[PDB]
């Protein structure tokens, strides 16, 4: 019973790292894991990110999300404290959430995923070792 919000705070380059409740996390996500990231801008996936509820998800961890015939690989930054809720970036909510042309989920603001489950961070591009392949 997942469901995803958006939040243009999600998809904000410029907002400070330090804004998200995943910022240790998001320190070693930029594409040099030594050298921190500053902006959301700067980190893996961007802007591919939602803000998802602690002990549900990790910090950092990347989750496919199904609304209808459309996915996508989510990278999670920051914390919402709903259960079961992610909150994402406009245009990444906006595109999954798109059912043959009508903007479902954006222009309702909420909408009501087929699933949601982690995979591999190879999927939100990070360093793991590993292939995305098809999960």
């Amino acid at each position: 019973n997942w469901l995803i919000k958006w939040d243009d705070k999600f998809q904000n380059d410029t907002l400070s790292i330090s804004e998200f409740k995943c910022s240790a996390a998001l320190a070693k996500l930029g594409p040099d894991p030594k050298h921190p990231p500053t902006k959301l801008g700067e980190v893996l996936n961007f802007p591919h990110f939602v803000a998802a509820p602690e002990a549900q998800t990790e910090c950092g961890s990347c989750w496919k999300l199904r609304y209808k015939g459309n996915h996508a690989f989510v990278t999670v930054v920051d914390r919402v404290e709903e259960a079961n809720l992610f909150v994402g970036g406009t245009d990444l909510v906006k595109n999954l959430t798109t059912f043959n042309g009508a903007p479902e989920g954006y222009d309702w603001g909420t909408a009501q995923l087929f699933s949601a489950y982690q995979v591999d961070g190879s999927c939100c591009q990070q360093n793991t070792g590993k292939q995305c392949g098809d999960p």
